[PDB]
């Protein structure tokens, strides 16, 4: 019937965790697609590609985390298909980064709704889990991407390819 | 009258912290009893005993933590007697572990009610304290114990003593 | 209009973050004033002064943290004047420490109201941010100051200067 | 029209590389599903789970490799959806391992057909790429899984849970 | 009926070991209560608190030792409730230390009666066990506490709080 | 009446030291405001922000130095409010740097007037103090800022955002 370890875990919490798992997996797929878009010889921005590939591994980690939680709280995982990304040819580093920002805002909205739920089903554990392991990472992600979009713009992207080249070398070539 | 450092600390929060202190102490007493049950020469499962003794020290730490919080927020401690454990002869490693799971679920329920309170008396500090120092530890504890019960069962406990022996050597003989 | 990274950040949250920034800056100014009060040759309590100077740097850090959050969540900073401290001549180590306790209780009250808000505007990120980076630090601060006031009193402050001297050497001369 | 770096890369080779990319991603999804099946508290086989999680990361690496090749030879990637695994509840370690063997045999068959192609479209580079980076890994994988199935069987799986427990400790607890 | 390892262990010896176990646990509870009495912000004597907390851990060790002996000699443990301490508000460091001395004298009297028994039931093992693991520790404990009471008195406790403060810094701030 | 350590310290010297303290604090506030202006996601110049934040800490140090001198020479500190910066939105790195130059020239003018005073009230100690701890630092500051303004201009600021980006990476990304 129910697992020996289930307790205060509501069914809406569970379904939302499966949906969120599928979502994070989706984000990883998107970031992968963008990554190898910038690996293409007619784009050739190694640091853009490394960057998005890192983001893709991070998303995969987020999903696996959520699955570990599902099993943890006594819930049951159910995997769904992983929707192909909306694009196969992202136009530029700037455009890829804007799509990034929109994606991260999506995932953040989903996580905020999930926290609303865990709070309404009076599930504190799930609440503070979402808080400490996802929310801040989502704010930091959205911030980083916003700064990148701002700089790419102030430089003259996507008009000037010199811009995206320099941004690739001087911003994505060191740090996180 | 009231301590110089009291602030936003409600009286129900306080009484609940004293009750929770007594509860954690109780859990330590139980874990001790089980520990030295498995030290008995007619049981002789050194790793079961070490395991539960560790859990007992951990519970003692939880209590002392809660007392430090009471003094912290301006509350006053009041100690109550420590009820002897429901059993003096736990039947098997499997049964001891099941009683463990039930106990941890009790303590978790109490902590969740306490968080409900700290949230209703609009005490955020107490809320996130409960969250970060107890709730996750309680989920992890319940999970670990549930996995152990599952394995002891799948092996053939308590019917086969060979089982409990092997579980003692291969699962409780390394790790946490 | 609105920043690319804004999301679930309410305007009351923002104004409250600017007010809190100004408040933390104020606390730093106060702690500075007290510090160099105890640097005066007619007071001459090097450890009291070092202590309050440390507290002042800490407050400055709190403010800068809050500004980083404002920019983070898509809000906009607005700096206000920094009100001079209520006193230019704090009477004794004991009195300075009591004013300290009152100040920390003020800042704590403000932070608790801000958390109430972030919870009412359903802003979990801001909620748990306040929780993990400020609330506990505020409880610990109020506790430390309360203990100090208690000891200074039990010793005979401010009546006996021998007291404040000894407290300066044996309590503020080692540790945090 | 065509990339500056394309050369001797046939269109069937390309489409087959996109199909193979999607396939490897699928295998990673399957291995993930199995992994966290064995993380469930009513299964509780940490080493089975770690094992399949490793296999999942490996599959992800295989896919990313194939994408790097696509971009390398002048081809263009096209991502497709990732089909959910045929099962959400794998019965036992033994059954999960048998499904594993069948999957690896599928992927191997696909890779062998792809090598047949690269040989028929006289694409040596693609031929020896498939050879050195995939074929041997596929034989080794199928062998390992076959040995595991053989041992789980000879032990008495899935009938005896004691078996799967021991296999989990003594075979999946050390080595690769 | 009787354990395979029982030998020369009399029933009065056993009951006395269970009573002594409960007693040592009681002493640990008392020392804990005193400890966190001195953690209270209106007392604020960190070293008094650390001291009594150490004593509490030591008492817990004494109890666990006695349980290990019970199981050792073929006896059976029976746990009883742990009586709350006679006080919830110990007046001063001096008074807490006097209550300490009285407690240690109680425990010593009990242990001496137990040795009388082990000698009358001609149980040498139990006799020299009590001798080497408890009696000296009890004399040293009573001595230490007596010296502390003497110094607190000669200083002017509990009248002068300056006294207890200094004693806290200069005697309980270093050594055991 | 007057401090035991006062000597050759004129009252105009004192009032000027309090005014200068308030001024340095003001400069720190300004530099802070600029710093977190460049932390804004729609500006996003991490190195500009780090730079001005460093300058802000430096100014705070200057103030604390002056307070230490006041107490040193037998004077008495009097703290005044800290005027909010003239701007909340500095336009560009170039404009922020120009406002910087103007500010440093202000502080330098004030310090030069203060040295004129210490020389007219025949206060050599104060004279050479101002000389060795402030004047050179002020010339170096004004020089550095002037060079920065010159380079930002020669590059094409604020017209070209590419400029400010590059200046941020190649000039503010290494050194002081
Ligand atoms: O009275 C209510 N609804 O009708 C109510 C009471 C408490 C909360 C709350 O704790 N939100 O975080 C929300 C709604
Ligand atoms: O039958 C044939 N030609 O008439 C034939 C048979 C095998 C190959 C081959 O192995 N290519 O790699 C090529 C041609
Ligand atoms: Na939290
Ligand atoms: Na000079
Ligand atoms: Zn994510
Ligand atoms: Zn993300
Ligand atoms: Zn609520
Ligand atoms: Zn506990
Ligand atoms: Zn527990
Ligand atoms: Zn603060
Ligand atoms: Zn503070
Ligand atoms: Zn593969
Ligand atoms: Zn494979
Ligand atoms: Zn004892
Ligand atoms: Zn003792
Ligand atoms: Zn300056
Ligand atoms: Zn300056
Ligand atoms: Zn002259």
């Amino acid at each position: 019937s129910t697992s020996q370890v289930r307790q205060n875990y509501h069914q809406d919490s569970e379904a939302a965790i499966n949906r969120q798992i599928n979502l994070e997996l989706y984000a990883s797929y998107v970031y992968l697609s963008m990554s190898y878009y910038f690996d293409r010889d007619d784009v050739a921005l190694k640091n853009f590609a490394k960057y998005f590939l890192h983001q893709s591994h991070e998303e995969r980690e987020h999903a696996e985390k959520l699955m570990k939680l599902q099993n943890q709280r006594g819930g049951r995982i159910f995997l769904q298909d992983i929707q192909k990304p909306d694009e196969d040819d992202w136009e530029s580093g700037l455009n890829a980064m804007e799509a990034a920002l929109h994606l991260e805002k999506n995932v953040n909205q989903s996580l905020l709704e999930l926290h609303k739920l865990a709070h309404d089903k009076n599930d504190p554990h799930l609440a503070d889990f979402i808080e400490t392991h996802y929310l801040n990472e989502q704010v930091k992600a959205i911030k980083e991407l916003g700064d990148h979009v701002t700089n790419l713009r102030k430089m003259g992207a996507p008009e000037s390819g010199l811009a995206e080249y320099l941004f690739d070398k001087h911003t994505l070539g060191d740090s996180d």
